[PDB]
C-alpha cells in the first residue's frame, strides 16, 4: 500500500529521501531547499512559499490577496529548525490521518502512480522527453557551494509552506510557453503551499450563540485532502479550463469575486457541481476524452527518448497504460475503451469530492462553496494526541466528542484551538458612502449573484441525428462504495525508478502576486439590507442605549439603536424602574422578545400562504424597498419575488433546430434516425432544467442565503440591543439594592438564545419556500415556453420526413412522433443533485397543497388578479361589480365578464385529467312568474374552452353542473342540485362552498365540505383546460339574473375531502358575525329575525302586551307544482344597535363578543328588547318596550357564537354587565300552556333561559337549539 515516511528536520542529506532540490520556478537559479520524501514522488519542503512575492508581503498591511479571505498573517512561521521539524511531523501524521481510510488510501495511490507524462504538446509524438520544467527538477550533490554536480528525479507532488497568507491554502500546477501540460492530458509536477494549523472556521450551531462562540473549525486532513484532489486532476492532466461562473459586480451590493472554475466546484461535491450546467459538464467531458485520445495515439507512436536515454520505453509504455487506463490489444496496439474511460473519469471528478471524504471521514465540513466564511482559528497541537488523532481526528470518541462532530464544535472544544489577533487579519471591505457618514462592509457578506455570462449556450447549436446518434448524459456522480473496493482504481504496474538526466531547460512561466486595496469607497445612497442592519449595532465606547422604532434616527445617534419589533416592545425596553420593580421589569422585557421573535410563524391560510415573517421588510428592507408599507400584504401581491435584491436576467435560449438529412435511400433499419431525435428531444428538455437550476442556485438562492443569514445577524443584534439595556439598568443601582433584585443573566440569555433559534427555524423554512417559489414559477415555466415551442417545430421537422422517405410503419411510426411530444418532461429536482438539503426543501414544497395553486382570484385596489404567482392575464369588464370583501357580481349585460388567460407553461396537461375549481357562490332566488324559465333554461357561468375542449361550469334553474369535454367531442357531467320546495333552504340566495374534483376516474362535487355527487370520467379522452376562462352569463337568461362569486381558484391536482374540509373552515372565518344570506352582519340596518330551531316561526309584538308572541310564517299562495317556501319578510324588524361609542351613530359591522341593544319599530318609535332584572325561574318572556332607562331592567345583550363550525347562526347572551362573569341567560323562544275562560292552549314566545347555558356546550354544536338566531335584510336575490 503506501508507505509514510519518517525523518527529523535535522537529518543529514543522503541525497535519496533527503535532498537538496531546486524548485521548479526557481528556473534553476536563486538557491536550493531542503527537502523530504515522505512518500514515492511526494515531497514536503517545510519552507514559506516565496515564489512570486515580494518578501515585504508577509507582513500585515493596508492590502488583500484574496478579495473572500479574513487574511491572517506572521513572516515568522517557519523561521526556526525546530518549526521546520513540527511543520515536518505534523504534515506525517496527516498523511497517516489521509491512509487511515481506504478512501484517503486509493487517493494517495492514485497521486503516486499517476505520474507526469514524459513532455507536454510540443514534444513530437514519436518522441518523450524529460527535460521540461513539469516533469523533472534537479537536486544538488555538491557541498561547498551549488553547480558541482546535478542530479535529475521525477516527481509527483512538492508541498511547501505557506505563502504570505497562513491559511489561504493552494494547490499550484507549472506552465511553460503559455501552457499547462496538467490540463492537457499530460499532468505535470504539482506544487502546493499547506499549512495544518491555520484552519478556517464555518457557520454553524455551537453552544446557541447569543454569547458563546459559534461555528465549526476544519479538520486540517480534510483540508489537505481537499488540495491533493486538485493535485489528482493535475497528474491526470483533467484539470481543464470551460466557461467559469463569473460574479455580476455591476451593483454595490454584489460580491466581487474571480471566476470560479468548474474543477473547484467539482473537487467541493455536494451541490454546487450543479451549479455547472450539463451543457458544461459535457464541454468538459469531451476536452478531457480529446487530450486523451492524444496521449492514446502518442503511446502508438513513441520509440525513443531524447532526454535520458537510460529510460525504458516498454515500461513507461505500460505505466502510462494502466494509469489512463488504455486497452493494449494482443498486437500491442494501445486504444480508448470508453466504459474504463468513463469510470476513471467520473472516480476523478465526482468520486474524490470534499464531500464524499468528510462523509466518509466522519468530519464537519461548509454546506457549499458558496457560503460565508468566518475568522480562522489556530489549532493548538495537532502533535498531541488527546486534542487530535490520526484515527479519528479532533471527534475523540473517549472524550465523548465523536457525536455530533462536537471535536470540531468551537463552543465545546476550546482546549483545541485559540482565536486570532484580529489585530493580524485583513479583509477586504466596501466602504458605502452617502452623497460624510460611510458604512464598512465585509465583501464576503454581499450578494453573490452569477452573471449571465456564466451559462453555456450550447442548447442553440444544431444536432444532426442519424441512425448513430445517441444519448450523452453525465450524472454528477460516482457511487462511493466501490470506489473503496479495488477492481480497476488501484495500479499494480511497477513505478519507475526517479532517478534520471538532469533538467537543463528551466523555462517556465513563475506567476506574480500583488497586493491590492484592502478597502474599496464607493458611492450610494441607498438604504437597503447593509444599512438596516448597521442601524442595529453601537460602539463600544458607549453602554448607555435606546431602542427606537426610526431607522433614521439610529443612524444619527449614537446611543439610538433601530428595532424592528412591536412599538410596545421598544417602549417597555426603554422604560427605567425602581429596584424593587426591576426583577418583574426583566421578566417581562425578555418575554417580549420572545413573543415578537415568535411572530416568525405567522400563518395567513386566507390569503393562501401557510408561514409568513411579518418583520423580515422592518428588519432588512431588503428588495423592493420592503421596510414600508404592510409586508405581509406586499408578499401576498408580488410574492417572493419583492425580497430579492436583484431581478437577475435569465439565459434560456432556442433549442436549435435537428436535421435527419444525411442519410437517404431505401433502407428500412437507418428508420432510427427519426427514433433517435425523440430521445434527443428528452436529452434537450433535461439539459434545459439543468441550465435553470444552475441559474436558480447561483443567482435566486444565493441571494436568499443571505437573507437568511441578515435575518440571524438582525435577530442577534436585537438580543445584544436588549441585554446591554438590561445590564446598564442594573449596574445604575447600588450594591446594597442589587444584591436583592432577582436576576438570573444565564437564564435571561438562555430564553433569549432560545427565541432566536425557534426564529431562524421559522426563518428558514420561510425563505426555503420562496427559493423553490422562485424557482418553480417565475424559472421553470419560462425555461418550458421555449421546449414547447422547440417541440412544435420538432414536430414539423419530423412527420414531414416520415412524407420525405419510404413502407407499412410510416404511419404507425408517425403516430409515434405524436404519443411522444404529447408528453413533456417534468421537472423533479433530485434529477440534478442529490444534496438532501435541497431535495428536501424542494419534497417539502410539492407536498404542501396550496403550492398547486394555477390560479387565484383575488380584489387588490379596485381589480381582480391572479395571485397564484404564475401570473395569469385578468380582463375585468365594466358590467362587473366589485367591493372589497372579495364577492364579484356577474350580471345579464354584454360586458359584465371577465377573461381570463391561463399561463401556458405550467404543468396541468397529462394523462388523467387531475385538478380542482374551488369557489363561493350566491345564487338569487327563482321569481315566482317565471318558475317556468327559471327551471328550463340553462346557461353557462365559466366557460374554460379550446378547439372545442375543455371544462365549463353552468345553471340550470335550481342545479350547477360541471361539465367535460375532450378533443374527440365526448362530454361527461356531474351536478349539485338543491330543493327549492323547502320551507327554508341553506342555499337559497345564501353563499355556499362549491369544490369540483378530477382524477382519472372521477369528477366529483362538494358543496360546503360534504360530498354531493359523483361521476365516472374513464370514457373521457385528453380534457385541453388551458385556454381562456371566461366569466359571463351566458344562455338565454332572464335580464334580473345575476350572479355573485368570492375566492375562485384552480389547483393542477385533485384536492381530498381534508384539503376541502380545511378551505371551507378558512374562507368561512371572520372575525364578525354573519345574516341570513352569509353576508357581514351590521349595525343600524333593518333585520328580520330568524330562529335555527324553530324555522317555520316568527315574532311579532303582541298587541294588548310587552311580549313578543311567534306566529307560525306564512307561505308560497301561487299553485305551483314546482316551488313552495316560507315568507323570511315578516314579523317584526330588528335593529341591532351599538351600546357603547358616544361619537354619532354610522353603520359599522358586528363582532363576536360585542356588547349591543336588541331593537325593532313599533309605528313610528324605536323599542327595544328587555329582561326583567328579578325573575327567579329558569325562564322568562322577554320584555318589549320603548327606550328607556328602568333599574328593573336589563338592556345590553352580547352577540356571541358559541359553535365552532362555519354557521351563519349567532346567540345572544344577557349579562349583568360589561365584566361581571355573570349570565342571565340566552335569548330564544318557549312553549307555554294557556287556559283561561274561552281557549285552552299552548304558545310560544319570545324567551330568555339560563337552561340554554349548558345546553351551547355540548359537542358536536346543536344547530337546532331554540337560542340559535340568523338576521334577514331585504335582498334582491329574495322577492316574495
Ligand atoms: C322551547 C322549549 O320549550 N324547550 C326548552 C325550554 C325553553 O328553551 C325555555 O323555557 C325558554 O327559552 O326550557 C325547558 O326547561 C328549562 C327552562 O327553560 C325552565 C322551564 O320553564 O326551567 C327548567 O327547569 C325546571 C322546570 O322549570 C320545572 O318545571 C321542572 O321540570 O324541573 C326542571 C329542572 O329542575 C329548565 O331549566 C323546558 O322543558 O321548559 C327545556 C326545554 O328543552
Ligand atoms: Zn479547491
Amino acid at each position: 500500500p503506501v508507505t509514510i515516511n519518517n525523518f527529523n528536520y535535522n537529518d543529514p542529506i543522503d541525497n535519496n529521501n533527503i535532498i537538496m532540490m531546486e524548485p521548479p520556478f526557481a528556473r534553476g537559479t536563486g538557491r536550493y531547499y531542503k527537502a523530504f520524501k515522505i512518500t514515492d514522488r511526494i515531497w514536503i519542503i517545510p519552507e514559506r512559499y516565496t515564489f512570486g512575492y515580494k518578501p515585504e508581503d508577509f507582513n500585515k498591511s493596508s492590502g488583500i490577496f484574496n478579495r473572500d479571505v479574513c487574511e491572517y498573517y506572521d513572516p515568522d512561521y517557519l523561521n526556526t529548525n525546530d518549526k521546520k521539524n513540527i511543520f515536518l511531523q505534523t504534515m506525517i501524521k496527516l498523511f497517516n490521518r489521509i491512509k487511515s481510510k481506504p478512501l484517503g488510501e486509493k487517493l494517495l495511490e492514485m497521486i503516486i502512480n499517476g505520474i507526469p507524462y514524459l513532455g507536454d504538446r510540443r514534444v513530437p509524438l514519436e518522441e518523450f522527453n524529460t527535460n521540461i520544467a513539469s516533469v523533472t527538477v534537479n537536486k544538488l550533490i555538491s557541498n561547498p557551494g551549488e553547480v558541482e554536480r546535478k542530479k535529475g528525479i521525477f516527481a509527483n507532488l512538492i508541498i511547501f509552506g505557506p505563502g504570505p497568507v497562513l491559511n489561504e491554502n493552494e494547490t499550484i500546477d507549472i506552465g511553460i510557453q503559455n501552457h499547462f501540460a496538467s490540463r492537457e492530458g499530460f499532468g505535470g509536477i504539482m506544487q502546493m503551499k499547506f499549512c495544518p494549523e491555520y484552519v478556517s472556521v464555518f457557520n454553524n450551531v455551537q453552544e446557541a450563540s447569543i454569547f458563546n462562540r459559534r461555528g465549526y473549525f476544519s479538520d486540517p486532513a480534510l483540508i489537505l485532502m481537499h488540495e491533493l484532489i486538485h493535485v489528482l486532476h493535475g497528474l491526470y492532466g483533467i484539470k481543464v479550463d470551460d466557461l467559469p461562473i463569473v460574479p455580476n459586480e455591476k451593483k454595490f451590493f454584489m460580491q466581487s469575486t474571480d471566476a470560479i472554475q468548474a474543477e473547484e466546484l467539482y473537487t467541493f461535491g455536494g451541490q454546487d457541481p450543479s451549479i455547472i450546467t450539463p451543457s458544461t459538464d459535457k464541454s468538459i467531458y469531451d476536452k478531457v476524452l480529446q487530450n486523451f485520445r492524444g496521449i492514446v495515439d502518442r503511446l502508438n507512436k513513441v520509440l525513443v527518448c531524447i532526454s535520458d536515454p537510460n529510460i525504458n520505453i516498454n515500461i513507461y509504455k505500460n505505466k502510462f497504460k494502466d494509469k489512463y487506463k488504455f486497452v493494449e490489444d494482443s498486437e500491442g496496439k494501445y486504444s480508448i475503451d470508453v466504459e474504463s474511460f468513463d469510470k476513471l473519469y467520473k472516480s476523478l471528478m465526482f468520486g474524490f469530492t470534499e464531500t464524499n471524504i468528510a462523509e466518509n471521514y466522519k468530519i464537519k465540513t461548509r454546506a457549499s462553496y458558496f457560503s460565508d466564511s468566518l475568522p480562522p482559528v489556530k489549532i493548538k497541537n495537532l502533535l498531541d494526541n488527546e486534542i487530535y488523532t490520526i484515527e479519528e481526528g479532533f471527534n475523540i470518541s473517549d472524550k465523548d466528542m465523536e457525536k455530533e462532530y462536537r471535536g470540531q464544535n468551537k463552543a465545546i472544544n476550546k482546549q483545541a484551538y485559540e482565536e486570532i489577533s484580529k489585530e493580524h487579519l485583513a479583509v477586504y471591505k466596501i466602504q458605502m458612502c452617502k452623497s460624510g457618514i460611510c458604512i464598512d462592509v465585509d465583501n464576503e457578506d454581499l450578494f453573490f449573484i452569477a452573471d449571465k455570462n456564466s451559462f453555456s449556450d450550447d442548447l442553440s447549436k444544431n444536432e444532426r441525428i442519424e441512425y448513430n446518434t445517441q444519448s450523452n448524459y453525465i450524472e454528477n456522480d460516482f457511487p462511493i462504495n466501490e470506489l473503496i473496493l479495488d477492481t480497476d482504481l488501484i495500479s499494480k504496474i511497477e513505478l519507475p525508478s526517479e532517478n534520471t538526466e538532469s533538467l537543463t531547460d528551466f523555462n517556465v512561466d513563475v506567476p506574480v502576486y500583488e497586493k491590492q486595496p484592502a478597502i474599496k469607497k464607493i458611492f450610494t445612497d441607498e438604504n437597503t439590507i447593509f444599512q438596516y442592519l448597521y442601524s442595529q449595532t453601537f460602539p463600544l465606547d458607549i453602554r448607555d442605549i435606546s431602542l427606537t422604532s426610526s431607522f433614521d434616527d439610529a443612524l444619527l445617534f449614537s446611543n439610538k439603536v433601530y428595532s424592528f419589533f412591536s412599538m410596545d416592545y421598544i417602549k417597555t425596553a426603554n422604560k427605567v424602574v425602581e429596584a424593587g420593580l426591576f426583577a418583574g421589569w426583566v421578566k417581562q422585557i425578555v418575554n417580549d422578545f420572545v413573543i415578537e421573535a415568535n411572530k416568525s410563524n405567522t400563518m395567513d391560510k386566507i390569503a393562501d400562504i401557510s408561514l409568513i415573517v411579518p418583520y423580515i421588510g422592518l428588519a432588512l428592507n431588503v428588495g423592493n424597498e420592503t421596510a414600508k408599507g404592510n409586508f405581509e400584504n406586499a408578499f401576498e401581491i408580488a410574492g417572493a419575488s419583492i425580497l430579492l435584491e436583484f431581478i437577475p436576467e435569465l439565459l434560456i435560449p432556442v433549442v436549435g433546430a435537428f436535421l435527419l438529412e444525411s442519410y437517404i435511400d431505401n433502407k428500412n433499419k437507418i428508420i432510427k434516425t427519426i427514433d433517435n431525435a425523440l430521445t434527443k428531444r428528452n436529452e434537450k428538455w433535461s439539459d434545459m432544467y439543468g441550465l435553470i437550476v444552475a441559474q436558480w442556485l447561483s443567482t435566486v438562492n444565493t441571494q436568499f442565503y443571505t437573507i437568511k443569514e441578515g435575518m440571524y445577524k438582525a435577530l442577534n443584534y436585537q438580543a445584544q440591543a436588549l441585554e446591554e439595556i438590561i445590564k446598564y439598568r442594573y449596574n445604575i443601582y447600588s450594591e446594597k439594592e442589587k444584591s436583592n433584585i432577582n436576576i438570573d443573566f444565564n437564564d435571561i440569555n438562555s430564553k433569549l438564545n432560545e427565541g432566536i433559534n425557534q426564529a431562524i427555524d421559522n426563518i428558514n423554512n420561510f425563505i426555503n419556500g420562496c427559493s423553490v417559489s422562485y424557482l418553480m414559477k417565475k424559472m421553470i415555466p419560462l425555461a418550458v415556453e421555449k421546449l414547447l415551442d422547440f417541440d412544435n417545430t420538432l414536430k414539423k421537422n419530423l412527420l414531414n420526413y416520415i412524407d420525405e422517405n419510404k413502407i407499412g410503419s410510416a404511419e404507425y411510426e408517425k403516430s409515434k412522433v405524436n404519443k411522444y411530444l404529447k408528453t413533456i418532461m417534468p421537472f423533479d429536482l433530485s434529477i440534478y443533485t442529490n444534496d438532501t438539503i435541497l431535495i428536501e426543501m424542494f419534497n417539502k414544497y410539492n407536498s404542501e397543497i396550496l403550492n398547486n395553486i394555477i390560479l387565484n382570484l383575488r380584489y387588490k385596489d379596485n381589480n381582480l388578479i391572479d395571485l397564484s404567482g404564475y401570473g395569469a392575464k385578468v380582463e375585468v369588464y365594466d358590467g362587473v361589480e366589485l367591493n372589497d370583501k372579495n364577492q364579484f357580481k356577474l350580471t345579464s349585460s354584454a360586458n359584465s365578464k371577465i377573461r381570463v388567460t391561463q399561463n401556458q407553461n405550467i404543468i396541468f396537461n397529462s394523462v388523467f385529467l387531475d385538478f380542482s375549481v374551488s369557489f363561493w357562490i350566491r345564487i338569487p332566488k327563482y321569481k315566482n312568474d317565471g318558475i317556468q324559465n327559471y327551471i328550463h333554461n340553462e346557461y353557462t357561468i365559466i366557460n374554460c374552452m379550446k378547439n372545442n375542449s375543455g371544462w365549463k361550469i353552468s345553471i340550470r334553474g335550481n342545479r350547477i353542473i360541471w361539465t367535460l369535454i375532450d378533443i374527440n367531442g365526448k362530454t361527461k357531467s356531474v351536478f349539485f342540485e338543491y330543493n327549492i320546495r323547502e320551507d327554508i333552504s341553506e342555499y337559497i340566495n345564501r353563499w355556499f362552498f362549491v369544490t369540483i374534483t378530477n382524477n382519472l376516474n372521477n369528477a366529483k362535487i362538494y358543496i360546503n365540505g360534504k360530498l354531493e355527487s359523483n361521476t365516472d370520467i374513464k370514457d373521457i379522452r385528453e380534457v385541453i383546460a388551458n385556454g381562456e376562462i371566461i366569466f359571463k352569463l351566458d344562455g338565454d337568461i332572464d335580464r334580473t339574473q345575476f350572479i355573485w362569486m368570492k375566492y375562485f381558484s384552480i389547483f393542477n391536482t385533485e384536492l381530498s375531502q381534508s384539503n376541502i374540509e380545511e378551505r371551507y373552515k378558512i374562507q368561512s372565518y371572520s372575525e364578525y358575525l354573519k345574516d341570513f344570506w352569509g353576508n357581514p352582519l351590521m349595525y343600524n340596518k333593518e333585520y328580520y329575525m330568524f330562529n335555527a330551531g324553530n324555522k317555520n316561526s316568527y315574532i311579532k309584538l303582541k298587541k294588548d302586551s310587552p311580549v313578543g308572541e311567534i306566529l307560525t310564517r306564512s307561505k308560497y299562495n301561487q299553485n305551483s307544482k314546482y316551488i313552495n317556501y316560507r315568507d323570511l319578510y315578516i314579523g317584526e324588524k330588528f335593529i341591532i344597535r351599538r351600546k357603547s361609542n358616544s361619537q354619532s351613530i354610522n353603520d359599522d359591522i358586528v363582532r363576536k363578543e360585542d356588547y349591543i341593544y336588541l331593537d325593532f319599530f313599533n309605528l313610528n318609535q324605536e323599542w327595544r328588547v328587555y329582561t326583567y332584572k328579578y325573575f327567579k325561574k329558569e325562564e322568562e318572556k322577554l320584555f318589549l318596550a320603548p327606550i328607556s332607562d328602568s333599574d328593573e331592567f336589563y338592556n345590553t345583550i352580547q352577540i356571541k357564537e358559541y359553535d365552532e363550525q362555519p354557521t351563519y347562526s349567532c346567540q345572544l347572551l344577557f349579562k349583568k354587565d360589561e365584566e361581571s362573569t355573570d349570565e342571565i341567560g340566552l335569548i330564544g323562544i318557549h312553549r307555554f300552556y294557556e287556559s283561561g275562560i274561552v281557549f285552552e292552549e299552548y304558545k310560544d314566545y319570545f324567551c330568555i333561559s339560563k337552561w340554554y347555558l349548558k345546553e351551547v356546550k355540548r359537542k358536536p354544536y346543536n344547530l337546532k337549539l331554540g337560542c340559535n338566531w340568523q338576521f334577514i335584510p331585504k335582498d334582491e336575490g329574495w322577492t316574495e
